[PDB]
């Protein structure tokens, strides 16, 4: 894994995101220079990993949950980015924004649902002209375009602002 992030940052990757079940991966990706740490699932254990990473010196904390009652409590414990995963989501992100959230994020594998999220947002993409959705959202004026899991090398050249890496 460390050899794979080395070549990404040796390429034009300036922002790298990490996420896995073992917090030791979070704990040691922070020494490897990981820009952003994602937290995924138990509520109590999640907010425990937030208070420690903030004290471990993490510069960018991210929390993800479907229940917007759970994403408001991570805001207080140290979460810097809220990842919303639904027709009330536009209202769900409205409460969070008007509660102090400066960085919100929506994630989906369809740019139709991400353009709809354009109304501080991150436009996370799940993938499987495959990695060509960036040139669209960039033409729509997106400022933070993230990419999540070989296309990672390609989506960098396309213009993905953030890359997201997982377990194993």
């Amino acid at each position: 894994a460390w050899k794979q992030v080395e070549i990404l940052r040796r390429l034009g990757a300036k922002q790298i995101a990490y996420r896995s079940d073992d917090w030791r991966d979070l704990q040691e990706a922070l020494k490897k220079g990981g820009d952003i740490l994602i937290v995924d699932t138990d509520k109590d254990e999640a907010w425990k990993q937030v208070e420690i990473l903030r004290r471990l010196g993490a510069k960018q904390i991210a929390y993800r949950s479907d229940d917007w009652r759970d994403l408001q409590e991570a805001l207080k414990k140290g979460g810097d980015i809220l990842i919303v995963d639904k027709d009330e989501a536009w209202k769900q992100v409205e409460i969070l924004r008007r509660l102090g959230a400066k960085q919100i994020a929506y994630r989906s594998d369809d740019w139709r649902d991400l353009q709809e999220a354009l109304k501080g947002d991150i436009l996370i993409v799940d993938a499987t002209e495959a990695w060509k959705q960036v040139e669209i959202l960039r033409r729509l004026g997106a400022k933070q375009i993230a990419y999540r899991s070989r296309d990672l090398q390609e989506a960098l050249k396309k213009g993905g602002d953030i890359l997201i890496v997982d377990a194993t």
